């Protein structure tokens, strides 16, 4: 139970002395505006504030907000700066929250810095009653609960307006932008089903699959290892061939044609409901610049340089950045060595036999994915670290400039296993003549028997799939960090902002767009993710957390310059992972320019290039040769080059320069295509509304000629 | 000699008893505003308007516009909305001929469609005075004449704040962007000189064009032509491959970059001006909509539609449009197959041997230009009907609407014959074994020998460089089409927009940034002709026209958008220019695949691929066989094929999808680096400049703390 108060205040009961002897200084300035009362409890003393009537207009007209009028044309009620209601109950919570607050900020000796000095531990506004319980008296916060934040009621629409009114503008825009985003998830993952239905269907009547699954050929590739591997049957390695056909569709070009103009078909319809929010509750974009008080060691150095009576060490410290994203990646790439160097060549001690090196992989990955989530962290703070460093000049332009220094960092190290697995495993290693040697003593990698899409896709799917599980069950283990009202809500977390909130789902949504030319079925994993995440959160908001303080803001702002790039990334992306990776181009080149028919037949035959066994460099043979047949004399790698009975051997072949021709080909046509069709789709869909546009023109005619009088 | 007025009126002095009927309604309700006065004299009789002071600040003061303030803070004054001057002789005649113009165009039974209709002429205002003359008395257009419009003063700055308030915001808007284009085309064309110094320096130092002007090869080339053409030497045709080597220079390269770069600051440095302008004039950017009469057959059919008591129709002509678009591109490329034709295979008839085929090329560029000037407008008043089938809603959209299609069909007639002489040239002929026969009778078109860059250099380079002056010559060829103030006047030309004005200038823009690929040095006559024209267009503003109506816009609007366009769209088109025409790419394949040696030797014998002159198709042998040598037995042509000796003849060789994939590559590669270039320079260089932010800061500051006194 209390009376009808606003904002709390966490004093710290016994230098000490000169916490006690300032700690007394606010509340005599605070004795000019506000009604404060405090009170004495069990461990440690807290300090209260009352607002009283005949100075809360006078902060209310110090600014510009509108509140609802007295007139109302066709059923619904107008705004107007402060005039026509007069009950003395119609100020919320919230709002009289955020006057108390502003004259906490107006007036000082700030209590930010005053707070993070040391006389002060906590300062933060109260809830009113209690969610759940029993008998409570229809608490707000219990109907939020009841309708909002609870697993059982998920289906059933945001209730925007009510979650506005409680916690502010930002939490409740940041929910609106989260509820577009997975409501847009809809059409892309039932399309997304419908493809990879489309390629469950045709399985059974394709001809590659059948070529590689066929018997009688007797067909052997050459070792795939250093010492350790020997001679293998195409026949025998068909699992991934099958597969393989199940994401390479010729259907799934149309899907990630589909995919770029989905993000940009997203992007207006978010500008379109945020225009319309802005509508429903403030307009006026005219926000004080300069008004906050500034970062304070920028006036620590401003006495340091006002005694010594720079704009250079600021452009140093942005090459040390680009300094640590580059060795952000190559030490992405080391760690996936080490992660595919997990277990090598170990065939040598059990003499078991089983030599499965599927699950392997899986090892690869899941260890993978434990050292990108443990050094995210470790990332995150020398970005806190670095933008501390650099001095900014504001609290907005430190959050702006830290918020830019940590997405950079989380997209290096969240996206370059799946470059390195993607685009260069399997092109740099030579012919069977003479292969690759990395460190100049053992070879690079080969690729995965039958392609290398299934490392890419198995790879992508975890992570983006299971990388909240790990996430939350290993992040615990691992030691990261009649009752009274304000001692209820001190045991409560405090609150940290939105941008490690915000900054999952962007990479999430870089999981979505970026990658979905070799992947379907991915909008699918991203909404099954969401749809908890957000109930998640929700339950966050309400019951582990305290409440905010919530200031005005009018948009997310940067957060959407973020999405712009990297959903006008994923083009050339795209156009690169369809030609290069998901070996599309040469069924076409085959289909077009070898066929001796009309359809393609023996296309395996003509990706294979007969190398002579005889020819290697003493000592790269296979160590037991298996002989599976009696002999072997000649084995097959996918290279496209001319066989050795020819007076050339073993050169680069002339299908080598047609295939690559073709690839980049596609690459211009696609990437213009998409550019064409994405900037059109932003062209033609309006980014004004019309209800909007005649709405407050009809409001501001109808408030001008009301007033007249 | 007058006193001092406003607003002229032009009447026709005597169905007509109708207009004389009406004629007196409009000046009955001038009675309540304005006074007025009217006058006889020779032919035609006219109508004369005078403000008087008392209503003169209510129409002031009916908009919110900014005069000059009576303080002055740092040596400048400020403005403010109507006070603090109080002389009866500040309104400046633009002012006047502003407000009594809103006051003509506020009151109807519009003056706009009633002028249109036939009972009024012109409605013009006049000027002080007279330019130049004998003993006038310190003329303000006198001054403008002296110190602007004239030729012997041209390298001089821009009087550009005494145009703006003798002319008006919007003339003197467009002489301010056209100074703005003039100033930056110096380094472009300083960079662009160099280029070409460097391209002349050199020339006797290379290994092509000396392989080329080699004597002692006896080679041979197969014949070009279908009947009439024989066999000729590569040393013959030489002056062809030293000027190719003076155009594809590898420092041509570093100058698109140079250029692409050049075109995004510019667009830079224009939004950073007219902000300041912006700043100088009027900043309050909220004008009203509306609030201009509508578009009068919208009312009319308004009524029709009215009295039946579509959003399809408009989609429909919209469709005809692009229609129009697909025959203005093909048969420009029709006109030029003409001119191409204009004298083919004529040698048959005078039997003198003169052969020379460089002056065919000129008769058929100036022929074309001749056409293409021709056909312009007749591609405008198809505009202007379209547009006017349309039936928009105002007159702005009517404007931007009819702007935007006039821009397309402009475009399209303006640079088709450069792009198939840049690109489809003499790709899409065959080998020696075959030639592709168009209309199945004769063949399609050889390439100009040595290279199909001449024709685009001399083509291009004439087009941008006398367009202007065929134009003035040939359009008055072609019929086209004591002493009172106002009779003077009356005899003056009608003022028609800046349309025609802008377009020219935009269009000049295309040749400098779409085709600097292949041509450098383009830069230098854009300035060249920029000079001239400039001041010719202000001594048509002084001399040849009568007074604009200063209709205050604050920015150019649409112009931008399309500067912005076709700046973005210069990038893909330079590179397939470099790419595919220029001839560079194999330069680069034979330096680093087929060199033999450090350095290239032999590239033309690497580039030309021997066929074997017993293989034609009975008829397209040469006719008479010249016999510069004793006999002939193979022909060589550039194609990147086998040679017939081989076991295959005549097939698709290896090198030809090695150049082809290299070529491609290289667009790739060129256009997403330039594309983050040209947006990196955008997001560096601030739109907004910091003088005009903290003084307009400042402004505020000062205007409000002496305000509230």
């Amino acid at each position: 139970m209390d009376y009808h108060e606003d904002d709390k205040r966490f004093r710290r009961e016994e230098l000490c002395r000169e916490a006690e002897f300032l700690k007394l200084k606010m509340p005599t300035k605070k004795v000019y505006h506000i009604s404060e009362t405090r009170g004495l409890l069990k461990t440690i003393n807290s300090v209260l504030q009352k607002i009283t009537d005949p100075i809360q207009p006078k902060v209310a007209e110090h600014r510009p907000q509108t509140t609802k009028r007295l007139s109302y044309p066709f059923s619904r009620e107008k705004q107007h700066l402060f005039d026509l209601t007069d009950r003395d109950s119609f100020f919320d919570s919230k709002t009289r929250s955020t006057i108390v607050y502003e004259i906490l900020k107006r007036t000082t000796c700030g209590i930010t810095s005053l707070l993070a000095n040391g006389v002060y531990s906590a300062a933060y506004p109260l809830h009113d009653g209690d969610y759940e319980g029993d008998n409570v008296e229809f608490n707000d916060r219990k109907l939020l609960y009841e309708e909002w934040a609870s697993y059982g009621v998920f289906y059933k629409y945001q209730p925007i307006d009510l979650v506005r009114k409680y916690f502010g503008e930002k939490v409740g825009l940041y929910f609106a932008w989260l509820g577009a985003y997975t409501q847009m998830l809809i059409p892309a993952s039932i399309v997304g089903v419908i493809v990879f239905l489309y390629g469950c269907a045709t399985v059974d009547e394709n001809i590659p699959s059948m070529e590689m699954c066929d018997q009688r050929y007797n067909i052997t590739m050459c070792p795939l290892c250093d010492k350790t591997c020997s001679y293998w049957k195409m026949s025998s390695a068909c699992a991934t061939a099958r597969a393989s056909h199940l994401f390479d569709n010729p259907a799934t070009v149309f899907f990630s044609v589909f995919m770029a103009l989905w993000a940009a078909t997203f992007m207006e319809h978010w500008k379109r409901k945020q225009m319309r929010l802005n509508y429903r509750w403030d307009l006026t974009g005219f926000e004080e610049e300069e008004e906050a008080v500034k970062d304070h060691p920028r006036a620590e150095y401003e006495a340091r340089v006002l005694e010594k009576s720079p704009a250079y060490f600021t452009n140093l410290v942005s090459i040390i950045f680009m300094i640590a994203v580059t060795f952000a990646i190559v030490l992405g790439v080391i760690i996936y060595r080490i992660s595919t160097a997990a277990a090598l060549a170990m065939n040598s001690s059990p003499s078991v036999r089983s030599n499965i090196r599927v699950t392997v992989t899986a090892t690869a990955v899941i260890i993978n994915l434990v050292v990108i989530i443990l050094l995210d962290e470790v990332y995150g703070c020398i970005a806190r670290w670095l933008t501390k460093i650099e001095v900014p000049k504001t609290e907005k332009s430190f959050e702006e400039r830290l918020t830019f220094k940590a997405f950079l960092l989380k997209f290096v190290n969240s996206y370059t296993p799946i470059f390195y697995v993607a685009f260069f495993k399997g092109r740099f290693v030579g012919r069977p003549g003479d292969y690759v040697y990395i460190f100049r003593s053992f070879r690079m990698e080969e690729c995965a028997p039958g392609g290398c899409l299934m490392e890419l896709c198995i790879q992508l799917s975890i992570i983006m799939l299971g990388k909240q599980l790990i996430q939350n069950n290993l992040f615990e283990i691992g030691i990261p960090k009649r009752k009274q009202r304000y001692e209820v809500d001190f045991n409560l977390e405090p609150f940290a902002g939105l941008t490690p909130e915000y900054m999952e789902m962007i990479i999430q949504f870089g999981f979505v767009t970026l990658f979905v030319a070799s992947f379907p079925l991915a909008p699918l994993f991203a909404l099954l993710n969401n749809i908890i995440e957000i109930r998640l959160d929700a339950k966050k908001f309400v019951t582990e957390l305290r409440r905010p303080v919530a200031i005005r803001a009018k948009d997310i702002g940067i957060w959407y310059n973020i999405l712009r790039g990297v959903g006008k990334l994923a083009v050339i992306i795209n156009a690169f992972v369809i030609s290069f990776t998901s070996d599309f181009i040469p069924r076409l080149v085959y289909l077009y320019m070898y066929s001796q028919n009309g359809t393609m037949h023996g296309f395996v035959n003509h990706t294979l290039s007969s190398f002579n066994v005889s020819d290697f460099q003493n000592g790269t043979a296979p160590n037991d040769p298996l002989d599976l047949g009696y002999e072997v004399q000649i084995c097959r790698y996918k290279d496209y080059r001319e066989p050795p009975w020819s007076e050339h051997k073993y050169d680069i072949s002339k299908d080598f320069w047609a295939v690559l021709a073709a690839r980049l080909a596609f690459v211009i046509v696609f990437q213009n295509l998409v550019m064409f069709m994405s900037d059109f789709v932003d062209w033609v869909i309006p980014d004004i509304p019309k209800d909007i546009s005649q709405q407050i023109h009809k409001e501001k005619v109808l408030m001008v000629e009301l007033f007249m009088r």
